[PDB]
Order: C-alpha cells, then sequence, then structure tokens
C-alpha cells in the first residue's frame, strides 16, 4: 500500500543524488543507469536485467554518445 | 521486490534512450525516476516521489 523507494542502497548519506557532466568530457558512447541497480553507479553494468527479471519490470540505460569524438 | 517504472511504456519490454550530444541543447535533463510526464527528460517529478518514499534520486544532466 505504501510507495516503494526506487534507490535501495546507493549513497544514502546524499540527500538527492544528482550527476551532472559536460558534453566536452563526455567519451564516445556512455551508457548510464536508469535503474539504481548499478554496482558502477551512475553507469550501467547490466544490473537492470536482474532487476526486470525479479520484479517484471522493463527499465533500461540511457546512452549518450558523440556522432564525433 | 517492487518495480521502479509503474506507468510508463509497458509495452516495451526494456525501455532504452539513446541520443547524440550534437543533437541537444546546451542542457539535458534526464529522468532517472520513472515518474516524469516527459519521460526520458526529467520534469521534477522526482521531487514528490523523494518526499513521498523517503527516496534520494535524481535526474542525469548533460550541459554544455
Ligand atoms: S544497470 Fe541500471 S540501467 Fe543498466
Ligand atoms: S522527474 Fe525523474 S529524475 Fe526528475
Amino acid at each position: 500500500r505504501n510507495k516503494a523507494m526506487i534507490n535501495l542502497h546507493i549513497q544514502k548519506d546524499n540527500p538527492k543524488i544528482v550527476h551532472a557532466f559536460d558534453m566536452e568530457d563526455l567519451a564516445a558512447k556512455a551508457v548510464y543507469c536508469r535503474c539504481w541497480r548499478s554496482k558502477k553507479f551512475p553507469f550501467c553494468d547490466g544490473a537492470h536485467t536482474k532487476h526486470n527479471e525479479e520484479t517484471g519490470d522493463n527499465v533500461g540505460p540511457l546512452i549518450i554518445k558523440k556522432k564525433e569524438t
């Protein structure tokens, strides 16, 4: 009946987890976690697969690429 | 174990978004909470989510 947290474990000493990157620093491809289960947060490490299988969810990452380095 | 995404595009078995930086404006704010009405962009819905659940999630920002 009570709504669940999305992030169970990550950096709980931080009252609001925000990441901010400059485009100029970006790699050719970055894969960012939107499931809060990655062990390498804020990057996606495939943990969303286990999460989706265990919970029936359908979440996946955000991919940011550069057309040119 | 509870789902994270409650309502967004449930006919897609795994929601992935991919963008090229050259297409972006000087600032893009991406939702990591699956509560935005403008998903995949952040509309501030994370604030209510954090308030109601005690969570601490927030967006990912790509800026110039
Ligand atoms: S590990 Fe979280 S979206 Fe892939
Ligand atoms: S609305 Fe989801 S992270 Fe801001």
